[PDB]
């Protein structure tokens, strides 16, 4: 039997899936620790590794495979079910086995996705500072029509301090924070002016190596919900620009409280894909 993780109905991805829109032929690049391509619940169609010693289609860490399953776990009678179970999934490995990478590796991965005509870049990764090269890579990706999504940060709140990480903090990238199954903000979720939308992040069950399924918490889990949502909107309205898809996710989000903690609120892809 296929389990349906709470986040799938919470953002109403199931309502769009039932209309027949599943992200078919939408190309989504997951820039992460790789993907376990041989997982029975995942089809990885290509990608590239900017990490020395590791091929793009294995995942020693598990993080990239979990993030991939949330975008796109196959709709079948096993495992889990992704937000957009028909997307073309590309594994762009920019993070090693231990879950970290150079800004150079990341930049190379963004450029690879841009060069290769990805429709959506998902970055479930973050740093305290980012760089000039990274900025330009996300800007060029966005200007070229890619929807670029990143995890806001797992730094929580602390008085009035801005805790959004990079690349989420750049204007051209959707900073996604994290709610739980009760639609409440998870306490680890970063806060600040740049926070854009919320998606499910605490207690997220997805694909995990080897050939199994696991629960993780983090804005890393929330980001792919939004990446998938982007794919679903594209599959229903194929001519929308990256900026229109982004404005639809934003402007139709369910308000939850102060934008400092929630941005515009919880994505609702049914409302966004209308
Ligand atoms: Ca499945
Ligand atoms: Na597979
Ligand atoms: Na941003
Ligand atoms: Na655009």
């Amino acid at each position: 039997a296929q389990t349906v993780p709470y986040g799938i109905p919470l953002i109403k991805a199931d309502k769009v899936q039932a209309q027949g829109f599943k992200g078919a032929n939408v190309k989504v690049a997951v820039l992460d620790t790789g993907i376990q391509a041989s997982h029975p619940d995942l089809n990885v169609v290509g990608g590239a590794s900017f990490v020395a010693g590791e091929a793009y289609n294995t995942d020693g860490n598990g993080h990239g495979t979990h993030v991939a399953g949330t975008v796109a776990a196959l709709d079948n009678t096993t495992g889990v079910l992704g937000v957009a179970p028909s997307v073309s999934l590309y594994a762009v490995k920019v993070l090693n086995s231990s879950g970290s990478g150079s800004y150079s590796g990341i930049v190379s991965g963004i450029e690879w996705a841009t060069t290769n005509g990805m429709d959506v870049i998902n970055m479930s990764l973050g740093g305290a500072s980012g760089s000039t090269a990274m900025k330009q890579a996300v800007d060029n990706a966005y200007a070229r029509g890619v929807v670029v999504v990143a995890a806001a940060g797992n730094s929580g709140n602390s008085g009035s301090t801005n805790t959004i990480g990079y690349p989420a903090k750049y204007d051209s990238v959707i900073a996604v924070g994290a709610v739980d199954s009760n639609s409440n903000r998870a306490s680890f979720s970063s806060v600040g002016a740049e926070l854009e939308v919320m998606a499910p992040g605490a207690g997220v069950y997805s694909t995990y190596p080897t050939n199994t399924y696991a629960t993780l918490n983090g804005t890393s889990m929330a980001s792919p919900h939004v990446a998938g949502a982007a794919a679903l909107i594209l599959s229903k309205h194929p001519n929308l620009s990256a900026s229109q898809v982004r404005n639809r996710l934003s402007s139709t989000a369910t308000y939850l409280g102060s934008s400092f903690y929630y941005g515009k609120g919880l994505i609702n892809v049914e409302a966004a894909a209308q």
